């Protein structure tokens, strides 16, 4: 038992990392068979971050731009012969595929899904959490000068789904990158310029798995008769700074193995949501809503 | 910018990992050198799990009532030609040293302090988060049958100090295991019998770490002129289910750049234990208390 901010071992993601240097930046980037992909910021002088022309910095490059070295294990310098543009992202391509490549997927969350990111700086890894996208296509992580390329990914078994490239800050403890599409999440641009966020919001459905999973670790006092149903709950929550209530089979699982309706879980939020006036619920005094309910299913019933 | 729950990259522990098979049971194991260390439990029948007794187990053994089992990069058996039992971990010795022995020591952590866990199954790393040793002696976590022998290290640069072996559930989320000198964290016993554990208490210097981290990331309504001092708020702390305060330049980093007195926080804390009537402080309405200094100077400054 026990339901703690989990990540997946980083391990096979970290013999993928490289150093992509360009001009006057050095950042990370993700090494996959014969392709590096890297932010394009990367491209940027480092004293014109203001509004870059990215089409005009792209045509000034050749592949002699580029230097990509490999950190990891033992060091390697991998020779780039061929760079591309993918929106927000460089595609370089080098001479040799990587021996390490992992089975792999490109993906694109939602908001409310849960992703480990690997943070790396020069190269180099040096940690790794999980978040949530937030409902304002924010991530809410811990980024410093060097970070650009770090990348988070979920798993299916063996094989890894690269779903985020770390590109920028937006405000204290509030980050944004890329899908690698090359789209930004909440398309916010590359630049360094003013850019308003939407207000972040709770996520119902996570805040629900929760509840179920202080319910199967012994914590019950919210649970009562009364109920709110999703279509009444949904219409309270939008004005309320939550989201959207949308239940899934995993949802399902948990309401089976506890006996406990979604919807008594939702009349609880309501009631829960302004204080819980004293109470706890898993050791906190407010709603938690980035344990999704994969991830509870996961670690408290060992269910994938 | 931003402060999140950061464990170290696992891959070189990753690469330590096996599985240990004994009778009717089969665990975690690490792999170091020539010697795979395991929970002593492995010995035990599975049916026998209350009072067993080790060391006339220990004694029925020999080499052949051991396997152990290599699963990470490609499968490998590891012949055991040694075994020995320390505390409550068993040494076996075997004919293959790891090639993938990482720089390590070995270390017994404080309560307060933090560390990352590699949680395995079956010789299978599966998630990894970070806990903080608490001031009764038993981590946090998330685990599940399978998981004993999953390890807990901290890193100096490329050094990994391993620091924990994880044994046993001694409640709803509560946990404890070995130091790798064979004691248990608590002294909890090996055995399934009622273990009664000490009252959790509040880690008030990573109290102090969080709020500074706080100031540190524009959220600094709570500071005010108002002091307590250490020997005070100590004698407060005890009667309060907090502990003790105690200094460390880590902390007097953090007072220095923010120009905020440890005093000013104790005094803070005071006043912000019995709820925050409505505000909150990084997200949390209530004391967060497993951010240590390190991982504060080191996530918000980028000092190690």
């Amino acid at each position: 038992s026990g339901l703690v901010k989990m990540s997946h071992p980083s391990g096979d993601v970290e013999a993928c990392m490289v150093q992509v240097t360009c001009g006057s930046m050095t950042l990370n980037g993700l090494w996959l068979d014969n392709t590096v992909w890297c932010p394009r910021h990367v491209m940027c002088p480092a004293d014109q971050l203001s509004d870059p022309n990215y089409d005009a910095l792209l045509i000034s490059m050749t592949n002699h731009s580029f230097s990509v070295q490999k950190h990891i294990g033992a060091p390697a310098n991998l020779r780039v012969v061929g760079h591309a543009m993918q929106g927000t992202l460089l595609k370089l391509t080098v001479d040799v595929a990587n021996p390490s490549t992992p089975a792999y997927t490109f993906t694109t969350v939602k908001p409310g899904a849960a992703f480990s990111v690997l943070a790396c700086y020069n190269g180099r890894p040096t940690g790794t959490f999980t978040v949530v996208m937030r409902p304002n296509y924010t991530i809410k992580g811990s980024f410093l000068c060097g970070s650009c390329g770090s990348v988070g990914y979920t798993k299916e078994g063996s094989v890894i789904n690269f779903c985020y490239m770390h590109q920028m800050e937006l405000a204290n403890g509030t980050h944004t990158g890329s899908a690698f599409d090359g789209t930004m999440y909440g398309a916010f641009m590359d630049k360094q310029v003013h850019q308003v966020q939407l207000t972040d919001k709770y996520c119902s459905v996570n805040v629900v798995a929760w509840l179920y999973a202080a319910i199967l670790n012994g914590c019950a006092w919210f649970v009562k008769p009364n109920r709110t149903s999703v279509v009444s709950f949904n219409e309270w929550a939008l004005a309320n700074q939550f989201t959207e209530f949308v239940g899934t089979q995993s949802v399902d699982m948990l309401a089976v193995k506890t006996g406990v309706a979604i919807e008594q879980l939702l009349y609880a939020i309501q009631q829960l949501y302004t204080g819980f006036q004293g109470k706890q619920i898993l050791g906190s005094t407010m709603l938690e809503d980035e344990f999704t309910p994969e991830d509870v299913n996961m670690q408290i019933m060992g269910v994938v």
